[PDB]
């Protein structure tokens, strides 16, 4: 369909095949925060004197699937109901129903200029018959010609996926329900930044997120019948 749809497959077969990998048993992996099934870790990266910190977190969230985690986590028309980080965003361009390509601009965190973004998103259904169907969203920088002329931001470069997976546990109700995700981030800052206020700022800010998040979905889908 569009001209996307390779680098889309890739992109999304690179998270299937590596980020879903378990990392408990993984030292490689530092366990930076947990709270229940929330466990949020990092990896120690520099370029050039960048962080890159590679993010990855687990959860598991009651009563919500897999298939409603990514329509909200995907779904613009929402975003404000949850994002809490950005000034701006806007939708650059329609490439398929699934997929969309987002300019946005994030909070400044003083004393670090402001950073924006130019991704692609995509929202992928993933079949599986043991094994669980999974539903992705990968969010990843492209270049685009109507990319905004902002000289108040540093762009930041990013590869995120949210990929869900749903267990139900034997007319099945929102309480026999669990999502399993695992949420992964690598993004480049660009520029400089302090690497304490880049560290600070996703330490605080990617727990804030996931805990935020995904009360949503469970707020937003109560009630409402089961979307698997
Ligand atoms: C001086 C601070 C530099 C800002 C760097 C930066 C840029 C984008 C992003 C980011 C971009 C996309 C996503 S998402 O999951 O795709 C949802 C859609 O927005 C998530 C996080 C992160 C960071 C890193 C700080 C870290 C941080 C973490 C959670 C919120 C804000 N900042």
């Amino acid at each position: 369909t569009h001209r996307f749809v390779q680098k889309v497959e890739e992109m999304v077969q690179n998270h299937m095949t590596y980020s879903l990998q378990d990392v408990g048993g993984d030292a490689n992996w530092q366990l930076v925060v947990e709270e229940g099934e929330m466990k949020v870790y990092r990896r120690e990266v520099e370029e050039n004197g960048i962080v890159l910190d590679p993010l990855k977190a687990t959860h598991a969230v009651k009563g919500v699937t897999g298939h409603e985690v990514c329509n909200y986590f995907w779904n613009v028309d929402v975003r404000n109901d949850w994002e809490t980080t950005i000034e701006n965003f806007h939708v650059v361009e329609t490439l398929a129903d699934n997929a969309i390509i987002i300019y946005q601009t994030h909070k400044r965190v003083w004393p670090a200029s402001q950073r924006d973004v130019l991704y692609l998103s995509v929202i992928r259904k993933i079949p599986a018959e043991n094994d669980p169907e999974t539903w992705i969203v990968c969010n990843f920088s492209v270049d685009h010609d109507s990319a905004p002329l902002n000289n108040r931001c540093v762009r930041a470069k990013i590869n995120v996926a949210m990929i869900c997976q749903t267990l139900v546990s034997p007319e099945i109700s929102r309480d026999n329900i669990l999502c399993k995700i695992t949420y992964v981030a690598n993004v480049n800052p660009g520029g400089w930044a302090p690497a304490s206020v880049l560290r600070a700022v996703a330490k605080r800010e990617y727990p804030k997120f996931l805990k935020r998040f995904t009360s949503y979905v469970q707020e937003k889908t109560a009630g409402k019948p089961i979307l698997f």
